């Protein structure tokens, strides 16, 4: 149940389950560490999971397999399956060990493409770049759980289904991790892990800006993985004893309503959230992997800042959310 | 110069240069109704323009043709180039006549895709489903000129080159146009003509909003092509006298600065366009063509409220800016 472990058991050639955000798709999947991966492993896989084996990839072992998205525009769920994989000690490539053969020639350490065929019976998946940082799918928290592990990016995977025949919910994936002698994570528990033991934020170029409410500093920052750009408006030396604070992630509604606005001006740390898009205003108007993720890059700022006490602006967030952090940061949590 | 000319050429079966906005590309094309294209008309193109002789199709023209965009993403200039195109009474297809001959395959009324072949040296063009209502290229001008001459929305289109090797400008393109006897016409004219002559927005529901301005009715307008969902923000009745009105595209003088905000509350109509994304804060932080996109929504929606004789919170705007909408209904422009 501890990231830890999690990562210990997958250097250690062993499966781990991995859940993502029940308000994403809700699956378990059993998660080995590609390189580690045996005939007997896929076996397990097909015959106690029963979903799709799947092999996670980065960016860059696909562009040195010389292997792309398979679909690259869909229409008007999200998941990059790529061209299906097949080795070429193979006779028809759906036997485990085969299959098993199949990844090893995809995650050998300088496999070429003409190590690897199109099609065969094999999933690779593509990665996002910065990882379970960005995008919190089983995809990138097999590659991330290996990394960790010093192993070649690279896990492989496969839906957790009931003997019923439907998905295997907690409930069923604890019943099942027991019972086979596997440990259980939280994507978004890896999340807030990356957060905690990581320098994830760097900073670009500080600058000075003259706005209504009075002059502030800009500090621009970037995150592994990502060109978004996250901001921190201060007035001040947040060194200089508790700082008012406010991590702010866009809402269309300041066009109409004010928070931002009345934000603002209670700075007499307001942090920002790149987002690869804005919202427009009109569209219709838990996510703990997203929470996880934006008060991480939150708390990394603030702490380059040197924010040691905080008088927070926003309403109470999950309760142990801000543990790895300066100390315990906060004392007072705002009114409206 | 004048685009109903433009228009009744194309009808003819004569060419007409389009100009595209001077900062987007500023080339002047040469622009044909692909069902009237002719032999010498391609001979023509590749001579006295030498550009690439391309084919503007619809979206609808491509389905039916199972003909698809040959690149789906690259890295993020913008021009949807498709599968090269060959007809099958060719040899080898770049010949002026089998050049011809393979658009007319593509254009044909109830052409099949076994009418044709990929590749081939004729280079169609996917226009988006609105035509120069959202991208304001040669492709969607294309299109949507030779739709209002009541032909099949399909142009064949090549670039005018110099003798000199460069791209002909606004004066070469004028020179030129008057040495061959054919009309000359700028996209954005076209924008401002077709938000003229057509009712492009159409509203979708009412509602009251209760905000810290005040009370609104919020008016929800699509416009044809739909990248977009428009507001339009009300207090009052404005066919009862004048309305005090902006049109509002986003900025980043909303969460640093306050005009949006110093918008709402002069509101005692403020228009909002639909964006397909709304800029992060962040990132760096004429367009002729985008500003007929902007007033010719923004119009459409005000008379559509009623809105008569107006006082604008907007510096001034460009001359005969509005010109065909509710007679002349600016009296008074509100100051900074
Ligand atoms: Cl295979
Ligand atoms: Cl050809």
């Amino acid at each position: 149940s501890r990231v830890e472990e999690l990562v210990a058991d997958i250097r250690a050639g062993k499966m781990v389950i991995l859940m993502d955000d029940e308000d994403r798709e809700n699956e378990g999947d059993l998660v080995i560490a590609a390189t580690h991966v045996r005939p007997e492993d896929i076996n397990f896989m097909i015959t106690h999971a029963r979903g799709l084996v799947c092999l996670t990839l980065s960016r860059e072992r696909c562009k040195q397999l010389n292997l792309p998205l398979m679909v690259d525009q869909n229409g008007a769920g999200t998941n990059f399956t790529l061209s299906i994989e097949a080795a070429e000690g193979i006779t028809t490539g759906i036997s485990a060990a085969e299959r098993a053969h199949t990844i090893q020639a995809a995650v050998a350490a300088h496999a070429k493409p003409t190590d690897i065929v199109q099609p065969g019976h094999i999933f690779p998946l593509m990665a996002q770049p910065g990882g379970v940082l960005h995008r919190a799918g089983h995809t990138e928290a097999g590659c991330d759980l290996a990394r960790l592990a010093g192993l070649e990016p690279a896990s492989v995977i496969c839906e957790i289904i009931k003997e019923d025949g439907t998905m295997a919910r907690r409930a069923d994936l604890e019943i099942f991790a027991e019972k086979h002698g596997l440990k259980i994570g939280t994507i978004a528990d890896l999340i807030h892990y990356r957060m905690t033991n990581e320098q994830t934020v760097e900073r670009l170029d500080q600058r000075t800006i003259q706005t209504e409410y009075g002059s502030f500093e800009l500090y621009r920052y970037r995150e592994i993985g990502n060109p978004d750009i996250h901001l921190a408006l201060v007035k001040g030396e947040p060194k200089e004893g508790v700082t008012t604070v406010r991590v702010h992630g866009f809402s269309p509604v300041r066009d109409l309503l004010k928070l931002n606005k009345a934000d603002g001006e209670p700075a007499w740390v307001l942090v920002w959230i790149g987002q690869d898009h804005l919202q427009d205003l009109g569209p219709a108007l838990a996510a703990l992997s997203h929470q996880y993720q934006t008060i991480g890059v939150g708390a990394q700022i603030l702490r380059d800042l040197g924010v040691e006490k905080m008088k927070l602006l926003s309403s109470p967030l999950r309760f142990n959310a801000l543990s790895g952090f300066n100390l315990e940061v906060v004392e007072y949590v705002t009114a409206d």
